[PDB]
């Protein structure tokens, strides 16, 4: 559908950590592996990107 299963969203986040930036030919692994379209990985990504960002913007040393 629209949601993404569990297995997709531990190896979208495995990719994540390795590289924020997936070129072409990562995304086009990843949807392989787990059954999406390289459209909806495109997007998970710039999603996820701007996620890392909204965090990093009030980022603080933790106490």
């Amino acid at each position: 559908r629209t949601t993404f299963t569990s297995y997709q969203l531990e190896e979208l986040e495995k990719v994540f950590q390795k590289t924020h930036y997936p070129d072409v030919y990562a995304r086009e692994q990843l949807a392989m592996r787990t059954d999406l379209t390289e459209a909806r990985v495109q997007v998970w990504f710039q999603n996820r990107r701007a996620k890392w960002r909204k965090r990093e913007r009030w980022s603080h040393p933790q106490f």
